[PDB]
RNA sequence: GGAUUGAAACGCCAUGCUCAGGCUGGCGAGUGGGCGCCACUCUCCA
């Protein structure tokens, strides 16, 4: 693995004078080695229900949503 | 169309099982033993 995140660049200065850019994963301490304990084999079933909330408009309504989701998971 | 302690994340680069050595020297298959005793092609038609 990698032990950083990438910094926000400057475009206009990019062109104004032209520069590389680039992460180089193999050098020194960029390097990590990561470890993980994970499950096999797993199945689930999941009880939840559908709500409004405040941003919601007016023409908004939950039964239409949760239709729209039936329809969506019975054709994949 | 905001958010699964999440969104990104190589085990990688390469290294002879090698040099060499006789299965060799030599020893008799050999001494000697009867296929023997005896048996009708024979009785007819110019």
């Amino acid at each position: 693995e990698v032990s950083s995140k990438i910094p926000k660049p400057n475009p206009a200065t990019a062109m104004r004078d032209r520069k590389p850019l680039y992460f180089l994963v193999d050098d020194g301490s960029n390097r990590q080695q990561r470890a993980a304990t994970l499950l096999r084999n797993v199945d689930y079933v999941i009880e939840a229900h559908f709500e409004l909330t405040d941003k919601a408009g007016a023409e908004d309504n939950a039964g239409k949503h949760l239709d729209i989701f039936r329809r969506r998971a019975r054709a994949g």
